[PDB]
């Protein structure tokens, strides 16, 4: 198995595709459906680069943070993160199933597209519930599917001759890549569907659901620029990371083939640069991430 | 083809279907969204019951509405809806294709699940945008798919000898109703990944997509009893109507048949009543709704 935070999902992976996951005006709902409030002291369990770790403590609220995950590289980044931003989180190497905290250390714990991966959730679950507070809040978020509800590639202007040979070369690029890092070792825990079962069934109470629409595309009008510019950035530095992280391994892609990719990856990003305030492709996607809170004994 | 509001969705069935849709708390967010502010006019295009025309005028603004739609039943139902929790709107029976109003009465223009229902959306946008003002918010709520993102049947106490038989009945019954009532006359309108591109082809400027996440389950302890009893009732009512309904032309139920399916129907409503606060079956069911706004000159 490959390490996760290099041939998996890299820093600036996480970080594009959370970016858009849940839109600005949610923030303090979200929050507040889990539980945050003054004087609380919250966990993220997995928090990957810190995306949820940051949404949670964002806010006017008097609240601190704790994340923690197994992955150097994410930890790191999430440092320079909250450090660049001024935010009270602190991120920390370590274990979901052996956590380095006493009984009844944090107000709130959470985990953010997690209990989906874990291949002992249970174990993971007896965690949180132990390092939780008694009557504390324990919440989870996960995609409630791996497709998007809904979906369009979009339709690019005529000139832009890109478009088609890109299509190509990253569904063919990615196939190599599935098979030397195939995606069934990732997503070994909780089901979707049965989140809200494995809540109650881990002894949680007022088990309670929030769904959380979710939508990407450059086209859209309610996106600032600054979030664009900042995507764009983030699609092109994680695509030639992922990329050179597998040449550097033989995974059957030649020298050629790669020089290529990253011409087309450099000519897409160009075309969004400079079509910042007319990109009208609606290149979309779209659905739903789920929140599941319960309270513990 | 047969009457909508009798043979394909009852007054009812629109009303336990559309109450979970969109979190009481998300509800300033939409009618920001769609442009509800003081001193607007709205009107609502195939209002159906009028959920969303009630949602828009359930605010604190000083803002009133107008329904219109073809269905009298619909429109006689969002009256006594209306009337009943004295809300600022008016309903009236009419055509999208032709909406007796002059140029320029409103002030913000919405629909609610309907684009994607009539035939003519092209003729419809066009109406929308001669009857809004110069200027103003023309929105659109839709589903991002026809399947949910995320389903559960749930996990029944094994006590409830209901739940097998019900499954069994209610998809015998209904594949029978698909016959009579073939279900793609309603989606002749703009496909669900078409909306955005839909939105900038009429000349619609600004245009911005928010997703809304739905789900439903009686188990979820975020929902107030009220709304639970108020959904079983509905859904009592609207599977009982439709079943009548469908006796009164012959379709190929036979009068056991249906007593057997009322009869379950009866004793699945019993359960849910009897289980209020202690319902953990995990029946349920998520997504997101897609809002699509853009401004006409
Ligand atoms: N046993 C374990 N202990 C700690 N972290 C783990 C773990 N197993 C997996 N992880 C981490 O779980 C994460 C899942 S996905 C990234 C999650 C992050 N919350 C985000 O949405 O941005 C990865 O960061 C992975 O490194
Ligand atoms: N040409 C037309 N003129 C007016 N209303 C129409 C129409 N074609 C379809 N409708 C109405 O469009 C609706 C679609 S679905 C019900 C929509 C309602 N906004 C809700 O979500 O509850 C039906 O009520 C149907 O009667």
């Amino acid at each position: 198995i490959k390490k996760w935070s290099v041939y998996f999902q890299n820093p600036e992976f996480l970080e594009r595709t959370r970016m858009f996951l849940i839109q600005k005006e949610l923030y303090p709902l979200v929050r507040n459906w889990c539980g945050v409030k003054d004087n609380v002291r919250l966990l993220d369990v997995g928090c990957g680069t810190g995306y949820f770790t940051r949404l949670l403590v964002s806010g006017d609220e008097d609240v601190s943070a704790v994340g923690i995950d197994m992955e150097e590289p994410f930890i790191e980044y999430a440092r320079e993160k909250a450090e660049e931003l001024g935010l009270p989180a602190e991120f920390i190497i370590g274990d979901a199933l052996a956590l380095p905290f006493e009984d009844n250390t944090f107000d709130i714990v959470t985990s953010h597209t997690f209990l989906t991966s874990v291949p002992d959730p249970e174990k993971a679950m007896s965690e949180m519930k132990r390092v939780v507070k008694p009557g504390g809040i324990i919440s989870s978020v996960t995609a409630m599917n791996f497709m998007p509800a809904c979906n369009n590639e979009g339709e690019y202007p005529e000139e832009c001759t890109w478009v088609e040979d890109l299509k190509k070369e990253y569904m063919k690029i990615y196939t190599k890549y599935f098979s030397a890092d195939p995606l069934e070792t990732r997503i070994k825990g909780v089901k979707c569907s049965d989140v809200p079962k494995f809540f109650t069934g881990q002894g949680l109470k007022d088990v309670s659901l929030y769904p959380i629409g979710k939508v990407f595309t450059l086209s859209n009008a309610a996106v600032s620029d600054e979030d664009k510019l900042r995507y764009i950035e983030l699609f092109y530095a994680s695509e030639i990371k992922k990329l050179d992280a597998f040449m550097e391994l033989d995974i059957g892609i030649t020298e050629e083939d790669a020089e290529r990719f990253r011409s087309l990856i450099g000519q897409k990003c160009k075309w969004l640069r400079d079509h910042l305030h007319d990109n009208y492709a609606w290149e979309w996607q779209g659905g739903a991430n789920l929140l599941v809170t319960g309270i513990c004994n």
